[PDB]
């Protein structure tokens, strides 16, 4: 049957749900000795196609709970005066056979309700499931569990003490368990060497379980179509050794994922940032002080507490465009394995010019659930530049968005998981209320890569293309004098771009010179350009600019040095 | 059975329900004898899992009155036709055993209707439920409480006289009541020695008791998951003497408060601040001016009554981080009523959404919870948020201040509710603010004096571990224009650079064990066990004055902007 090995993702709420479920259902009767209530009911909630079902099926199989599966529209579906029965004899049933899991899949039609709730019999048939589940005498160790896409979409009183006490969000699988998920769904194919899965899992951002299962599916039937369809020999079975003999080739995976059409790429994504410190080139002093602000208090809880003081929660990342913020906080949020949360500049715009900021308080309450998190606000200036910022509107800086983050903000802290950190251009034009002391008071300048830090800068975006060791990598870095991050990527970018261009020129121009003059033996050279030249690099560097220019440095250490600590105490002395 | 012992929390609305209901149910045959009305309903409401059922269930236990239950969806399952049976019947028993006491849980269920009542059998419900509540003969002793979340969200003729003419907010409890729900929930679980159950009521600020519960729960779980599964022995029934070996050790109710998420951490507080006058070191003018204007009429009504004088209900705060918050956090601990903020961000979300009846709940809540010191911090903000030099074409008036100000003219009935305002841009607040029968008494809280910031240091450092030779007011001295803030961050980073230089050395020390493995353990201890000179001498290095004197020049200019005159200062009768 299905066990934790069939449920994929590695997405490390299952390992929850099973803490939460062993002891009620692995034991049973422990409880009937200790006076301790368990989990009555268990709210999972996530985008569709995530495996909701298959999770639940999984437990009760691997517990040995009989599962029973109450479907939505099955009830729905039903007559109205007579689908109450059939909820009545479905907890009838599963009280009988104790310890029992009772699964409502698309528990969104049976109690839709939002206290909007339309119609008469709907409303019976939540009062009733109310009634019956806030019925639960608490004896047998019938665990209700329910699923649902988004937790408001339910009717709140199914959210209330005892009834769904606790939720579980699913959320979409991640590289490593859209991986392991492309694994389990590919383990019966006889998959073809030259296919990894590790670029197709890299490139599959965007699916969910369902999604990469029918990536698979569409990649097996290219395969199917492309192959023993030219022979045409079929009979009422294929010979399994016939089809046995096929594979599926590298191409047929890429077309396939060119035809995915993900069903939910919009879905805010929750993961451990694959970015790392060595893709930055130095920021020693800001590493050292992102380490302390965020890694110090969960490392060493305990120090913290001794001394009585609280860590800030909040960093404000200030500098010139392209110099590494977001990289940055990933970075922060990798070293310290916590998920990483990025809110662009776009979003809160839209958030604005919708008059909508009730989605500030779904995002912190998103990033609540995912803690350890960062939540990291990118580019929190866009409000501002957007109402002007030389003379902008009649009132001040006080925008709807921001104030909702700050309510958010003041409201927060509860947690003890979620950071914030904010990222701005601008700093001159931010709200000076977002620095306050319980806001993101910690500023944390970045300037421009060093000549070592734009080395690093270089070698991590030249990592993946082939670069010919003849190309000096610390002399470019020298030569540039004030590059930016972005500005050192657009060049690593252009040459990339004329490497490619050459070589397909070339090779064009070669696949000619055979198809005009017919050589007698076939002898191909290879490639006439297979990695990155010393001129590939001149001709891109020709076109290299400085993005960032010095005025606006200028502004922004002029900021800094408005964050001045005074010029007579650097001398304190105690008296002794 | 359920008592009032049970009944956690020392929310102090129990005893405001006992006092209703002893005399009605506990000297029924008394009422009998006397003319009198007693309380027909009472309606409790409250965040859910406040524990208002547990509360009506122990009043009728302690008072010995028939509890009865009807639970909102249980009747309102029922098919239709048929649930207004199991209403009269419920009403019908309960009359039977008087004196009784008949509880509807979840009240909003029934009758929801505010007016808008759809559909057609929740109006013969809601209708039927009108009837039977207010034929209520005045025979025998039923008293009908309800439970609602909200007092608008019940039908509003649920609301009216003799229905539910009188009603209590259970609310969130506090600190002193998260404490006492914790030990009620902690009683057979053999709580550990190293556990006090005090630092987890400080850290479990925004639970109710289903919370707390569910907290207990969860790190008795824990504990359970730490130990007895590695052993793994079990049987039907494991061993009561090798359950009770385990101890909850304070590490499993720290990670299940880190996994508490409480159910309802934005609802408003109201909650008698702990702050006292020490953690402010001076304002004695503006301590005693305070202690005048709150404490007075009420320590001392009779006197304010003879001279025919009505104390002022408003004051506001003006200033530069100088304690204003705390001053009126210290101002209603020492009248020992509740305190309720409402910070700028709650007005500026007022204001952007256009939504100012928010002000007319704010201000019911702070009736209800009597004695109140309804604090609005940063009232400036929407000023600010419209400008402030050039601003907005119109005048200062705008709509959140324009409720507030309604609120406070329909106010100073209650008697008991005072308005405390703080802002730091006086110049830019409303003129109208400022008018008789609004907050008049306009007090200054000027930077903190080297002995209030010597003070100030103290309540800082009072839980860190400070050395004695790092001379306290020698550092207050020196800081000659330092903020409440500024000295505040002096102390964190102070701290911060301790924690930062003990976390390296234990983390180098440890390696030097790993690398060259001692023969013989002998830890020194704490390579920095306290805070010491250095430490501060590198915080001070960092010290900023926040606040500008130019600042301070306007506020010494509003301040003389409020002169009493120049001509009366010798004014003599004739004699
Ligand atoms: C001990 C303590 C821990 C804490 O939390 C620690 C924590 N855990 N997970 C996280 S989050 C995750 C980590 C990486 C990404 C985010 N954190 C955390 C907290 C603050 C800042 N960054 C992380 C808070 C406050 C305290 C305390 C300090 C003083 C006193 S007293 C009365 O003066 O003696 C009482 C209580
Ligand atoms: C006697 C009286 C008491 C009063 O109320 C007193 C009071 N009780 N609780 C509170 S509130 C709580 C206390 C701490 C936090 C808040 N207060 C109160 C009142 C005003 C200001 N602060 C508190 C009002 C007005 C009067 C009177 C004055 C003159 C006359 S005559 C016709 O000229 O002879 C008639 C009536
Ligand atoms: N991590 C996974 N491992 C194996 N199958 C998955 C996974 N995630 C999704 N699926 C596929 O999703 C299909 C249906 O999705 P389902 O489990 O019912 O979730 P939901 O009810 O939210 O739509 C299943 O038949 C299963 O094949
Ligand atoms: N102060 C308290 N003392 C003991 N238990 C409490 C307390 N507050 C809440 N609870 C818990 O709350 C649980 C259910 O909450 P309840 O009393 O029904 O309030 P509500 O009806 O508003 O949700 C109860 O089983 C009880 O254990």
């Amino acid at each position: 049957e299905v066990g934790y090995d069939d449920i994929g993702g590695c997405r490390k709420q299952l390992a929850q749900i099973k803490e939460m479920v062993e002891l009620p259902l692995r034991h049973p009767a422990l409880f009937k000795a200790i006076g301790v209530k368990p989990p009555r009911g268990i709210l999972l909630y996530g985008p569709p196609g995530t495996g909701k079902t298959l999770i639940a099926r999984a437990v009760a199989n691997e517990t040995g709970a009989f599962f029973f599966l109450i479907n939505g529209p099955e009830i729905m579906s039903k007559l109205a005066g007579e689908s109450e029965s059939n909820l009545r004899k479905a907890f009838e049933e599963a009280e009988k056979n104790a310890p029992a899991i009772i699964f409502i899949d698309e528990l969104d039609a049976i109690a839709p309700k939002r206290e909007k709730t339309h119609g008469e019999v709907e409303r019976r048939i939540v009062s009733q499931l109310l009634t019956l589940m806030d019925g639960l005498k608490q004896r047998a160790h019938v665990i209700v569990m329910a699923a649902t896409n988004r937790p408001n979409s339910i009717d709140p009183a199914l959210r209330r003490f005892g009834r769904f006490d606790r939720e579980v969000d699913i959320g979409i699988p991640d590289a490593t368990g859209r991986l392991e998920i492309l694994q389990i769904h590919t383990k019966n194919m006889k998959l073809a060497d030259d296919v990894d899965l590790e670029q197709v899992a890299n490139e599959t951002h965007g699916h969910v379980g369902a999604d990469l299962a029918a990536l698979c599916s569409e990649a097996a039937l290219q395969a199917i179509r492309k192959k023993m369809d030219l022979i045409d020999l079929e009979d009422e079975t294929i010979d399994a050794e016939v089809m046995n003999s096929l594979a599926v080739t590298m191409d047929d995976f890429r077309w396939a994922l060119s035809q995915s059409n993900p069903s939910a790429l919009r879905e805010t994504v929750v993961e451990v940032p694959q970015v790392t410190w060595e893709d930055i080139g130095g920021l020693e002093d800001v590493k050292r002080e992102l380490q302390e602000l965020v890694q110090y208090p969960v490392e060493h809880p305990d120090k913290f507490l001794k001394f009585g003081m609280t860590p800030s929660k909040g960093v404000l990342f200030y500098g010139p465009p392209g110099c590494g913020k977001t990289l940055l906080a990933k970075a922060i949020a990798n070293e310290c394995q916590a998920n990483f949360i990025s809110i662009k500049g776009p979003e809160l715009l839209t958030m604005w010019f919708g008059e909508s900021e009730a989605n500030v308080r779904e995002i912190f309450d998103k990033a609540r659930q995912a803690a350890p998190c960062v939540l990291f606000f990118d580019e929190l200036d866009s409000i501002a530049k957007a109402r002007g910022g030389n003379i902008g509107d009649g009132g001040g800086a006080a925008d709807r968005v921001i104030n909702q983050i700050l309510t958010e903000m003041d409201g927060m802290s509860t947690k003890k998981n979620v950071f914030i950190i904010g990222a701005t251009n601008r700093p001159d034009i931010i709200d000076p209320a977002i620095l306050r002391p319980g806001r993101l008071d910690q500023l944390i300048y970045i300037p421009l890569p060093d000549e070592k830090s734009r080395v690093a800068i270089l070698k991590a975006n030249l990592r993946k293309s082939p670069v010919a060791k003849d190309v000096d990598l610390e002399f470019l870095a020298k030569m540039t004098n004030g590059f930016s991050g972005a500005d050192l990527t657009e060049i690593c970018q252009r040459a990339c771009k004329l490497a490619i261009r050459e070589s397909i020129e070339s090779e064009i121009r070669r696949e000619r010179q055979t198809q005009t003059n017919p050589s007698a033996m076939e002898v191909e050279e290879d490639d006439p350009v297979p990695e990155i030249r010393r001129d590939h690099f001149e001709e891109a560097m020709r076109f290299a600019r400085r993005s960032v220019s010095d005025n606006d440095i200028r502004k922004y250490e002029m900021f800094a040095q408005t964050l001045q600590q005074s010029r007579g105490f650097g001398s304190f002395r105690f008296p002794s």
